């Protein structure tokens, strides 16, 4: 009755005219403010006027069509449970709720009130301090709800360890939008990267005509872009989502003439922003932190010389001095403008030879850059040498020159070796950026995550292929109760899949592993599975989870409806909700798992 009068009161505006068709049931829908999917309003609206001669529903159609598509038996079941069958829950009994079913312990009483406050929307209802099914509904559809940890939504790691201790977000060819040989370059590449929180982009630098650099990919019939206007771009949105460093990562082909241009450019847009000095003595010993390097860019080059000499050179106009080089740098003896020479700092790119020669000879403002494929051959034959080598040495991988379409490598193969930059490219859909992405959200989204232990002690003998002593095991059980507006399947003429989940574990390989719940038929809106999964994980730091909704198309075919991933550690505890995202990465909302979460590390144990 009150619910009923609430309802009435936000709809019957759209009832002026008399019974509504179906786009006007579309508009009438927002008003409610819950997201929807339109093939499944529209299949709900189908089936409420299939017989009829008027395709037109009125107010009783549509409070049916609103509730079909919005309640959800899976929580009617728990709201009955707390409230005993009244028609709302107590404040006392919300907070029940909220401690026993989703550990929201410590301001449980206040956290009650909160939600009330935040969600109920009949305003009768909202003023007793209690909390009705509508309100229920959309505290547990919101973001308050979702399986990340509300914790790890913002910066809480320690950040003042030298730079090479953490993982860092990293671009390769970071201008191309597309395909790596035909395809335009565009600053969207450098936008679209930053705004995930992006901190290593990649930069590719040629000869232009007007002796003013460009850049594209080499050999190719890649469009330009003016070297200039990335810089602009990087001044603008180095920042935006993250107040963590930049690393410029230069790919060298310009003339000296052109190098000197770089660094003018470089200097000039980017300002107090660069990086152009130590921040400490100039015989500079381990790296300096994030926390330390704040709001600065630093550029990512080959260098000739010592930092000491540098230090010297500021003195004076250093414009046509040259030095040389080891190599040009590409994908698997070069002149360079010691103006450009001279903004290189704690980043400077040093050759791979060997891990023996890096130990014996390599200093810690030297990082190395190593493709796809030998980074593999090192994974699998020499595991604790590159765990060694990561420990000490800043290490970026790039995916192997023949992804000329722009595929990407699995880079949690080189995050289990401590690899800090592992290059992908982001402009390409695929498991691989969804393991980017779903890592990446960790740590408030800035773009740094702290190594574990064993992959920072600097004689750690951790070997991912044999845990051994490493392992800090952790049981995880998850209960996967429903599913709620998953995308139809594209074959469905109507609103139907036969959906199924696929659980997976990526991280050390003794810890990967998948499962599948059963296929339901014919139900994208509503799925109910009540299915359990159980898991050992043995190393829990380096762990990602996966969630991967599919139809079961043929008995040889399923097809991809959604998808969410994200660190092992991150999963909320008790009822949660799992947004799920479409192969483009573009959120499926409303389509979302609910689950019950539970798992413990047995190290908290004597
Ligand atoms: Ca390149
Ligand atoms: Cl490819
Ligand atoms: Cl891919
Ligand atoms: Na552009």
């Amino acid at each position: 009755m009150e619910e009923n009068r609430w309802f009435l009161n936000i709809i019957q505006d759209g009832f002026m005219n008399g019974k509504i068709d179906f786009d006007s049931t579309v508009k009438l829908l927002e008003k409610l403010h819950m997201p929807f999917n339109l093939a499944h309003v529209k299949h709900v609206f189908k089936k409420t006027v299939d017989k009829r001669k008027i395709h037109t529903i009125n107010i009783e159609d549509f409070r049916a069509i609103y509730r079909a598509i919005v309640h959800r038996n899976e929580f009617h079941e728990i709201f009955c449970a707390y409230s005993e069958n009244r028609k709302n829950l107590a404040d006392t009994e919300l907070t029940a709720f909220l401690k026993k079913e989703q550990f929201k312990t410590e301001g449980a009483e206040t956290t009650a009130l909160e939600v009330i406050l935040k969600y109920e929307p009949i305003d009768e209802v909202r003023k007793r301090r209690q909390l009705s099914f509508e309100g229920f509904i959309r505290y547990m559809s919101s973001e308050d709800c979702t399986i990340f940890k509300k914790e790890h939504r913002t910066v809480y790691q320690d950040m003042n360890h030298p730079l090479c201790d953490y993982f860092i977000s990293s671009s390769h060819n970071t201008y191309l939008v597309s395909d790596q040989l035909i395809g335009p370059s565009d600053l969207n590449g450098y936008i679209s990267a930053l705004l995930k929180g992006c901190r290593c982009l990649e930069i590719d630098c040629w000869d232009g005509s007007n002796n003013d650099p460009v850049v594209y990919h080499g050999h190719t019939l890649t469009s330009k872009i003016t070297f200039c206007s990335v810089i602009h771009v990087v001044d603008k949105y180095a920042f935006a989502a993250s107040d963590y460093p930049v690393v410029l990562s230069l790919e060298n082909h310009c003339s000296t003439k052109q190098q000197e241009r770089i660094a003018q450019y470089l200097l000039n847009i980017l300002g107090d922003k660069l990086l152009t000095s130590p921040i400490g003595d100039i015989e500079v010993t381990q790296l300096p932190s994030p926390e330390a390097l704040k709001f600065k860019i630093l550029v990512k080059n080959k260098k000739c010389g010592t930092i000491e000499e540098t230090m010297l050179r500021k003195g004076r106009d250093s414009h046509g001095e040259t030095g040389e080089v080891s190599e040009e740098e590409i994908t698997s003896k070069m002149k360079i403008a010691m103006g450009l020479s001279d903004l290189v700092i704690y980043t400077k790119s040093e050759k791979f030879v060997s891990f023996e020669h890096s130990l014996a000879h390599q200093k810690c403002y030297e990082n190395n850059s190593i493709g796809e494929l030998k980074a593999q051959k090192f994974v699998k034959h020499a595991a604790n040498q590159f765990v060694s080598h990561t420990s000490r040495f800043i290490t970026r991988i790039y995916p192997k020159g023949t992804r000329a379409g722009s595929s990407n490598y699995n880079p949690q193969e080189f995050w289990n070796v401590g690899c800090q930059m592992v290059a992908l490219n982001f402009q390409t859909s695929g498991t691989p950026m969804e393991l980017q992405n779903g890592k990446f959200l960790d740590n408030g989204g800035c773009g740094y995550i702290l190594k574990p232990e064993f992959l920072r002690n600097r004689n750690s003998t951790f070997n991912p292929h044999n845990v051994g002593r490493y392992s800090n095991p952790l049981s995880l059980s998850i209960r996967l109760i429903s599913g709620h507006q998953l995308p139809p399947s594209n074959l469905s003429k109507s609103n139907k899949a036969d959906p199924l989940v696929q659980l997976e574990i990526y991280g050390v390989p003794e810890d990967q592993a998948k499962r599948k719940s059963s296929v339901i038929k014919s139900n994208a809106l509503s799925p109910r599975w009540d299915e359990t999964f159980s898991f050992t994980v043995q190393v829990p730091e380096l762990a990602l989870i996966r969630f991967c909704v599919q139809d079961e198309i043929s008995l040889v075919a399923n097809d991809f409806l959604g998808q969410y991933t994200l660190p092992l550690l991150s999963l909320s505890k008790g009822y949660c909700t799992v947004p799920l995202f479409s192969k483009s990465g573009g959120k499926l909302e409303p389509a979302s798992l609910f689950v019950y979460v539970w798992y413990y590390a047995e190290n908290l144990y004597f």
